[PDB]
């Protein structure tokens, strides 16, 4: 059984199992900033960032055939200064190694254009935060599934809580081919659930980075930050102690 | 770091770990039946079953006022072979050690009116089939967090994929106080979830038995199956 | 598949899912005393006491004939007022639910008599502080495997360190039929370890409850302490990942 | 609490988890060879290999001084065609990232000679097939503990069991300073084992890379294999 797994409670200035791109930082303070935020902590337009483990993941063996179980937790903060005027949104996100950052805005760091493409080899659980018609966005924000797509083979309705800490679960069962993304925050009370069956065996090659993504408006006004405080992960590749882990890690 | 923990992924016909009440048995095939189902697999009505896990969990401490995390899923199947009359509803519980079963149909054995009593240090999530207008129940099957009372301080809609199973994970975080039931049907690809913020220091006892109690309706033709197949259950309290 | 599990930093005053047997006892600053000590300090003879967690352990399926993999931790104390004079020692059982204290003495609580007997349906692993010839104990004190007797099938030198900490390993792996006892002293920073192949299934019940038992001496002034401050244990039936259980724990 | 934990219980042809350096081969099999061995399966003498884990651990924190917990468990297998004639042994290190293979033979690709040299910045448990007397080595194989040089600070007997599987529990208490190596033969029941106080945090980097080092001997005949076929790793450092 080949097993993969970490824990950030915090993360810091100095992260080598941690891969920065595009814009991301780790604060003095420990939280990853994905996109830019200047000095008086206010998010700024044209941004994108990503940040992925150090480590590849071995997702799916075509040996076996047999495809990987995991569970990732992490707890995240999108502050805007003006909630009217918002985008784009972050995504948690499985890739090739060593998968670049894709174009900005509405592609959130993960795809290039509206079309579908099995080169992608990228899914994604998207956090989206601007309507996109071009991309068959639902009106509402909304928690999304990205199957090398940026057009979600399913979404749902998520309400942003301005400013507050939203806290995810996504787990992936390999024998129900089941993924589900839970978001809650601890604050409102509130809380929004989304699943379906994604096959990983044909989307993903055998081994992935895994990470975050995520974009800031084209057009200044449309502001927000994406700042991660915490990230929990754990896949397993068998031939998944769940309840231990959300509780521990 | 007093710690608490099982996994069953299946039941046995011999299992001393379980304390069944009420009606609750393990076929054979290692389900656990909360309700009578008989011979062809037909719900039988005026049912009540208990199962709880042989030990009890230190949930909260007193001395140094800290209070347990714990997660627990599990999976569970409800079979109606008529959809449009159903009844009552399985929930997971904490409840006092020695806690016996209580009145059944609506009580989900759980309770046993429709006031609130600080006396029954009961906290449960219940999975509720059957409206009673008594004590407020939506007019849709629902989640409720049930807290001294089967008049749950919060719910949310479930709409019941019948026979089909269903994956429960239900979370509790001690520093934010934070109830969270998510419900899943891999089969339908369906999915729902409630939270609310809940003081466990205040309602249970220190130490609590906890499992699941399942009831059928008192009219008959107002039945259904409440079969669990497989639970694990952690608590984490620190010093 | 089918796992059980629990944790004891500290004992309490009250502890439901511990069984005390005989003089067993938890003091009010969490030490499980096991046999009998007065409030000087002072180990008392003639004493018996066993401990052991509430809930019946799934040890061996017979419609499936598969083992359980096991692994436990502890920490335990034993106090000697005259290092010369010394008895008669601890051990980490796993018996019948529900067992009750057979023999004190030599036989720790485990035993009646000298003889193997298949009745006994117990494992033990000793840690043996007094040379009962009659039983075949060595010279020096020891640690020892015990399979339904207490002539111990396999021993090993273990040198008491006096009122110093021990801390204690005991690990059963089903797939090699591998059992292995180590001890540890940080503050002496010595060391002992013990292995040999036992076969529970021939040996144990299907359902098992474990714990501790402990015995003074008969003889007085033949005195000594056997408290323990913490336990863990973990057992895994297959229809355990060693390390992160050895780290938590 | 920043944790890091990995399991190998096979390894793969294509590894990008695991930086591999010198001689060091992932055969068709799955296993790990360290050092370098024919088509036959005879090893081969002037050989070196290392092996770690592709992201770094923070073994401890500067900011809060508190140092990493860890524990990890592997499996390797030894054989020699002549046992009269065995060189040089293996180690289980913790060293900076970025660490490249060092002087071979006994120096075990981690150390360049017979000093103790505060740069190093390595701490290894070795498991030693031959006496260096140049390197106060015993007159026996042995585990060794290496703190910053080849010549253990602390050893103890290990018989070599030829051509069978050893099972190794490397232990590390952040709180009591104690490390703990066990080595387990299932086949033949013995066991050995070796404990002492060492302070990682005077002498290891915050970030490290983990892994295997290995060596065979730099005469002609002085040969024995170094293969691994199971590795788990799990570290806490804590807030
Ligand atoms: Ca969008
Ligand atoms: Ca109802
Ligand atoms: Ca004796
Ligand atoms: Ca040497
Ligand atoms: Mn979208
Ligand atoms: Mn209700
Ligand atoms: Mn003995
Ligand atoms: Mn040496």
């Amino acid at each position: 059984t080949n097993t993969d797994s970490f824990t950030f409670s915090k993360f810091k200035p100095n992260q080598p199992n941690l891969k920065k791109q595009g814009d991301a930082t780790v604060t003095s303070s420990g939280t990853l900033q994905l996109t830019k935020v200047d000095k008086n902590g206010v998010p700024d337009p044209k941004s994108l960032g990503r940040a992925l483990y150090a480590s590849p993941i071995n997702i799916w063996d075509s040996k076996t055939g047999v495809v990987a179980s995991f569970a990732t937790s992490f707890r995240f903060t999108i502050y805007a200064p003006n909630i009217a005027t918002i985008a784009d949104g972050l995504a948690f996100f499985l890739a090739p190694v060593s998968s670049p950052p894709k174009a900005g805005a509405g592609f959130l760091g993960l795809f290039d254009s509206a079309v579908f493409n099995s080169s992608y080899q990228t899914v994604a659980v998207e956090f989206d935060t601007y309507e996109n018609t071009v991309f068959l966005d639902p009106p509402d924000t909304h928690i999304g599934i990205d199957v090398n797509s940026i057009k979600s083979i399913k979404t749902v309705k998520w309400d942003l809580a301005n400013g507050e800490a939203a806290k995810v679960l996504i787990t992936y069962d390999s024998s129900a081919k089941l993924l589900v993304a839970a978001l809650v925050y601890p604050s409102s009370k509130t809380s929004f659930i989304l699943s379906d069956v994604v096959d990983l065996k044909s989307v993903l090659p055998e081994w992935v980075s895994i990470g975050f993504s995520a974009a800031t408006g084209a057009s200044s006004g449309y502001i927000e930050t994406h700042d991660v405080f915490s990230w929990s992960f754990a896949s397993k590749l068998s031939f998944l102690d769940l309840a231990s882990f959300l509780v521990a890690n």
